[PDB]
């Protein structure tokens, strides 16, 4: 039921046919049931071939994507708001031709470091455009997942209460968070706690170390983590995530501030994590089990 | 406003009003407001005196006892056991003379390192003799709280999950757990788990370290600790203990194992203890609460 | 003869005497020694009046600044990097009169998401050019102390390793670390093992948490820090920082990303920021001493 | 060259021969590479046959024993001590006759929980006893591997730091320190802490849970323990311990108090252990190189 995928990225950034068959084979190699892909065109992909390789090799789609400048969907320019709206249907459309059933990442608000503090506006704007978004993307047979992300890389939704707090804004019932421990580890008082407390509006998470290197090599407290996702019963998709200078495009290195390279060979790092979460996983579902366990002679 | 208390011991052996007087005045200028008394003479102690000094000097009271091998009341020899109520109901009455409302302590079994492995009958016994020895204690006005003991120190209720399951066997409603930081640490899966589980029948706490010295000088993770107790909401007395065998009684002292002495200062032990305990708690609220704020513009 | 210190910009971001005087009233106050001052204007300010009031406060006094784009001394523009050496030189003469033995602060690079990965020449730039700011403040009498920071607020020097490699390169011996929590989590593969990594290298320390409001509410373990600051017997200053929108200048503001305010009191923010350094250290003090103890009969 | 094994009583808790041998292939089907007989009978074993199949299976071995009450070397009672000495050489003997390179377990006294403090004599008898012991095992090919247990289990030597001016005392260059965890944790102030004094001093080590059950089901620190292994380039054996009432004994099983049923699958139980410290140590490896990568553009 539950997938456990990997961010294309971690593989290639190139949208050619040639180099997504790599990405899916390796995903497959690497152990995996997912994979998230943050840029597809039809005009050079084709979609409905795209779609049935991925169900060939029995995997499952996500699509995030985080807005540009341009597309700033909580922007008090209507044009620029437009913009938003547009990359989100097209986004929407994407994601239900090719199989997927979640559109995720930075949907909130423009993707990078702001240059003015955000207002009431910006908020209520983004919530009443999010509002009519999640209508057209349920039509379609699919959930919008806001991711949140660090100060640095929005102005507007950081936490996961900020999370919750805008959905309730927007009405919506087809609105869930989208939690990055990455991310969370910056913002959030306890990632584990923030979990909790998100229980029932998580819709997706991405895993990801706090330097965004290997996993259990910074300073995340992994296990606090899938104690909480068990805590909750959690058993939605989950997705690895890392990035490299050598291989992201360059509009996403010097935005997500890539400046240094944690690793060389990304099947070593996929299989590890890989490895890293199944078994965080399995352990934090004995320890449920041995928590309660009456122990009755 | 619920109590942070401390135990006696840290402070002497000695039941002598001489000591209880200097026992009580220490406690009180360590910032503490509760104290803990395991032994008390029946003979050469004022107890209604003893219950106004304590009152007088704004502290609360707590009695916890472990029962001795000769008193097992879940030992088949009904006259061992018959010692073990005896000591119960003497214990239930010099608590409530005391102005106390709390029984604490290692009640449900031997305080020690039992030789066989325990029973189906050694367990229906003890929540047999307890079921009844509750409602005294209720007729006296006060509370049973069974202390959960590591493998050594009990064979019978080393778990907080089987210490919940061994009250329902008891029917009871006048019974609940006392945990201790020292032994769950050695039994439980997760200590933080583990409170979350017990929560709503948690009587009494014990903060104690892994090695029984100085808070946060061992190896147990007390911020888990005080955010599961934020987390349910915990308003009920807790104290420090930590040992020493120049001040406790060879008895204990042998029981519990205390071969080394981690310090030879209380005053700082107790002084620090009390920040430690204070601080914590203050952090974890603080947490707590951050974790809900909107953060809305 | 460590400090224990705390950032202006807790207080206030003013430069206004009868500012700069409670911003010290307040420091004595919540406990601490030290002030760190981000800048002040030589015009703008009576800077022996000043220097006399900190003196007679008993505190000591630490200058950090972060050089602006305007200033970057490792820019291939040399007007820039002149304009860089010139505030460099100007805030040595400040820390210098105002009687402080730290320049502190981002001195390698600009403050701030740069537009550029790094390069070996801004590396080499850079380090030539402190090469010799570092010899004015040894004339002065005076440390230079390089802040490593997190990939969105500089490109260059992000971790300890990268400090030292770079101090390396520079051929000085007045050229120090600075180290920040609040950064390390982010970019450190363990915080305590870049401190123990550093060891003889570190000149200041910044405590502050993962989220950057009170210590003890985010995701830092500040135990691991404390641990590794006394394993390695560090004895020098450290201070604590944690910034409000409220408070800071919006030059500051926006370039941490400061979007959201963690906390509104800045006076039991700092008591307890005072309270938590302190016990931390006295409890890794009590510890590490524990570990070596013989415990011979 | 070392190797990670595992505590024959996951397996057995016999010394009938073709249960032993069970134990060899369950020990290398499950991945490990050494097996530890634990409180092994060498009567009616033949010990060919055993070393055989040993040799098949590619395997290591070690021995591992707790002195008993009337084989305590560091008694005052000479006949006491005298057998404690033949103990000692019987299993020094079985060691070399199966090829193994260690002995182990609680060495230095008697294992169970003493009803007496323990004294300078008993201390120095001990190490007296054993520097001649050491002697033989050298001559056998054989290391002595003083186990550090927690009080409840020896009163002597519970202590790294203990084990470690104990060592000194003996004047042998033949002794060294074998760790558990599990005591470890009961017992330091600060397992890597501990861990790190330790270095080049230490002999063996068992990993085991704050439990005993499975791996990353309890409280200990994991990561913390598998970082100080690697920053002291730990390169001799380590070795998965683990108890349930399942299997159990009536000698060690009681001594170490197992009450419980953690487990009834030790298959699994063993091929999580192995996982979990394989994936462990790589992850540990790993994070060391990148704490002192320099990262230079
Ligand atoms: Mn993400
Ligand atoms: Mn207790
Ligand atoms: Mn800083
Ligand atoms: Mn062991």
């Amino acid at each position: 039921m539950a997938r456990i995928g990997i961010h294309s990225f971690v593989w290639s950034a190139s949208s050619a046919q040639s180099e997504l068959e790599r990405t899916l084979a390796n995903t497959r190699d690497a152990g995996f049931d997912l994979i998230e892909f943050s840029y597809l065109d039809p005009a050079d992909v084709d979609i409905g071939r795209l779609a049935k390789r991925i169900a060939d090799l029995g995997l499952g789609v996500a699509i995030s994507i985080g807005l540009p400048a341009d597309g700033d969907i909580s922007s008090a320019d209507k044009a620029v708001a437009a913009r938003g709206v547009e990359i989100l249907n097209q986004t929407i459309a994407l994601t239900r031709d090719l199989g997927g059933r979640k559109v995720a990442g930075i949907l909130s608000a423009g993707h990078g470091l702001q240059v003015e503090a955000p207002t009431r506006d910006q908020w209520n704007r983004s919530a009443a455009a999010l509002a009519k978004v999640a209508e057209t993307a349920k039509a379609a047979g699919v959930t919008l997942n806001l991711e949140i992300v660090n100060r640095f890389e929005s102005n507007l939704l950081n936490t996961a209460a900020q999370g919750l707090a805008f959905i309730e804004d927007t009405g919506s019932d087809n609105i869930f968070l989208h939690l990055d421990t990455f991310h969370m580890n910056i913002e959030e008082a306890d990632v584990g706690l923030a979990i909790r407390h998100a229980a029932g509006k998580i819709g997706y998470v991405h895993i990801g170390e706090s330097h965004r290197g290997f996993l259990g090599t910074g300073n995340i407290d992994f296990a606090a983590i899938f104690d909480a996702l068990t805590a909750i019963g959690y058993a939605d998709d989950l997705s690895f995530e890392s990035f490299s200078s050598e291989i992201v495009d360059e509009n996403l290195s010097k935005k997500t501030a890539i400046w240094r390279n944690l690793w060389t060979d990304n099947m070593a790092l996929a299989k590890h994590a890989r490895a890293f979460i199944g078994l965080g996983l399995e352990t934090a579902r004995r320890k449920a089990e041995l928590v309660s366990a009456r122990h009755k002679p």
